[PDB]
This record gives C-alpha cells, structure tokens and sequence, in this order.
C-alpha cells in the first residue's frame, strides 16, 4: 500500500543523515504516476531554514541528463546530426583535429582523449576555444569509453551552437518549459536565491559550486525535489509531452554501447532488469568512473530496462533511477556528498520493497 513508501524512506534514507553528518536531504518517489515526497533536515544550517518543496540543490554531474534531452531535441529539429562534427557549427574549429570526432562520441564519452577535468589553467572562453583549437587525438576513437566533462561539455556548446542561443537559454527558455520544470535553473535569478541550499563541505563548511569552463552543460544546473520528480515522470511517460520533446526523450533512452553490464545511453546510464545490486554500484566503480575502458557493441539488447545517473558538486549529492515498466523511479537530493554507493543502494531496496 501508498502507506509504506514513508515508512521505506524512513528506514533507507533517514538514517544517512546521522551516518555522514548531512544536514538535509529530499528524497522523491513516483510510482503509478502518483508523487511522494520526503524532506528532511536543513536546507541552510546557519538560517535554520528547513528543506522543503521550494528547496534549490545543485544536481552535478545528473545535469548531464539535461544536456543529453537538450540534444535529443536538436537531433529531432533538424539542427543537428550525431555523425556530425563540431566544425559545422562551431566555425572557428572547421578542419582542425577536434573536427573529426562526432557529436556522439563526445556525448558518450569515447573520443581517444578527454579526462574527468579541463585542466584548472583552462577557464575562459579563449583558453577553452584555444584548448579545442590545439588539441590533438590520441586512442582508436570509439573504442575507450572515459567518463569525462569536456566532452559532453564540448557537445553541450554545440547543440546550443545549433539553436543559436547560449547554453542557458537553452535549457531555460526551451527545454525546462517543455518538461514543464518551474524553478529549474543554470543561473538562479536573484528572487530565488533565499531558495538555493547552502552545500556543505567534507569540513560541514557552507560552500556552492564555482564557476568553471563549460560548466553548464557539464554539472551546472540546479533543481527542486517537485522539478525532479516532473523529470523523472516525463522519462516513464513521454507519451504526454509535445513531440518535440518526446523525441529528445526517447533519443535519451536508446543505448549506444557495453562496458559490461552498463550499457552507456545518451546521459542517462542503462541496465537490465531486474538488475543486481553488485550490476549498479559497478557502474560507479573507480575501474569505471575513473579509468579508460574498451567499449563493446551492445550484444543483449534488455527486454526490460532500467535506468540511473549519479551526480556531484563539492557540497552536494544526487541520484535519480526510474524502471519503465514498474512505472516507478527515486530522486534523491543532499546538500552534503554522501558515497555514490550508499545513494544507489538506498534505492534500491526501496524500489525493490515497492515493485509489488
Ligand atoms: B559528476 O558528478 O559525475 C562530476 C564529476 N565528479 C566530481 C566529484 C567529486 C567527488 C568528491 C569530491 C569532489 C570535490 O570536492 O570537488 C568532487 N564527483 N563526480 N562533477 C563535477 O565535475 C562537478 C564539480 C566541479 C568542481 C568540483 S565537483
């Protein structure tokens, strides 16, 4: 029954707070297209100020979601192609050596040479077009996957090259309103400042995140527990929402290749279900988050699919999965870093206590 989503939350995510020193946390879940929230906790320590449904957290490395939807919808207008190239739309870059990897191999992370980070020398808009103008190949493209910020950063500047429009318009003006978000934001205006959490450092310092190159696309948007949620229902049931933005949905959902058992999707990291505990914790494993591994074609195509994105900034966490076919899926939002796995693992036995 409805009645024991609390009482799983509770038992799950409650005691986490306490274990890490975190001072506030939303959790959400969806399930039979019914919304359940869970707040706990301090959205700002020093304010007193209680998380609650207006609370503003930094999603990290989850905004790459929104940057994969933000291409699936330039894919479908016609304004991009991903055997396409950033020189037809960045002109400065037209024949040098970054003119040759494709829009999808930068989104999935498979170009022979891109780390976690631009170097911290790297940070103005020259010094980025400079470190694109001069660089150089390494590995056979397409075969390495490496997790990494550039990359998706680089087709993030590029889809929002094929709109005509800076990132963040993109995001604000055309892709938040077509999932219907409300206080979904790059930068947050300063009538919602009083909503945005402190983040809180490993030494509990109040911290928020820092400007860097490439940011937005990257790991640079910041969302509510309801927007989330919105999100999150918008990916089990695209069906609802204007074609335009469907189509960038589904173009989300369709997996491009193995390292293992991860299947890598646009953003979004796919696996089958049911999938094992030991299957969703590996996909942020040091061997996979941190270092190059070869990538393999997808062999099983999954019958039934489930999907998850991880993400962080210095001073919060995030989480969010949803499973299709049981019509269910979590949002997990803290203003401290908790251990990926911990954050995995709640889920899922959640979502395993409520699949009946
Ligand atoms: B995303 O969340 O996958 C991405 C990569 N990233 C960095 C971290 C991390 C883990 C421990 C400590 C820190 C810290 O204090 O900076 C970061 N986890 N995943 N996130 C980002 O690149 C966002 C950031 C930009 C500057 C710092 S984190």
């Amino acid at each position: 029954k409805d009645q024991e989503i609390k009482k799983l939350v509770d038992q799950n995510f409650k005691p986490l707070l306490e274990k890490y020193d975190v001072p506030g946390m939303a959790v959400g879940v969806i399930q039979n297209n019914k919304k359940y929230e869970m707040y706990y906790g301090l959205q700002s320590v020093q304010d007193k100020k209680a998380v609650n449904s207006n609370t503003i957290f930094e999603l990290g490395s989850v905004s790459k979601l929104f940057t994969a939807t933000a291409g699936g919808y330039a894919k479908n207008k016609g304004k991009i192609s991903f055997d396409d190239t950033p020189g037809k739309y960045w002109k400065e870059l037209k024949n040098t050596p970054i003119d040759q990897v494709n829009l999808l191999q930068l989104a999935t992370y498979t170009s022979g040479n891109l780390a976690l980070q631009f170097p911290d020398e790297v940070q103005t808009d020259q010094q980025v077009l400079t470190f694109f103008k001069d660089w150089k190949p390494k590995n056979p493209i397409g075969e390495y996957r490496q997790y990494s910020n550039p990359s998706i950063g680089l087709f993030g500047k590029v889809v929002a090259l094929s709109m005509n429009k800076p990132f963040d318009q993109v995001l604000e003006k055309t892709i938040f309103p077509a999932l219907g978000l409300k206080h979904s934001y790059v930068n947050v205006p300063k009538t919602q400042m009083q909503n945005y959490a402190f983040g809180y450092n490993q030494e509990n310092q109040p911290i928020r995140v820092n400007p860097g190159p490439l940011d937005a696309p990257a790991y640079g948007v910041k969302s509510t527990l309801p927007d989330m949620l919105s999100f999150i229902h918008a990916n089990l049931n695209p069906q609802k929402y204007p074609t335009d933005i469907q189509r960038a949905i589904n173009e989300t959902h369709q997996g491009r290749y193995q390292v293992n058992t991860m299947y890598q999707a646009l953003g979004w990291e796919e696996f089958s279900y049911p999938a094992t505990l030991q299957t969703l914790l590996d996909s942020n494993s040091e061997q996979i988050v941190m270092k190059p591994n070869k990538v393999t074609a997808i062999s099983k195509e999954p019958s039934v699919k489930m999907y998850h994105k991880t993400g962080s900034t210095s001073g919060f966490g995030t989480y969010v999965v949803f499973i299709p076919k049981e019509n269910i899926g979590l949002v997990m939002l803290t203003n401290k870093r908790i251990p990926n796995e911990e954050r995995i693992k709640a889920a899922y036995v959640v979502l395993n206590a409520i699949k009946k």
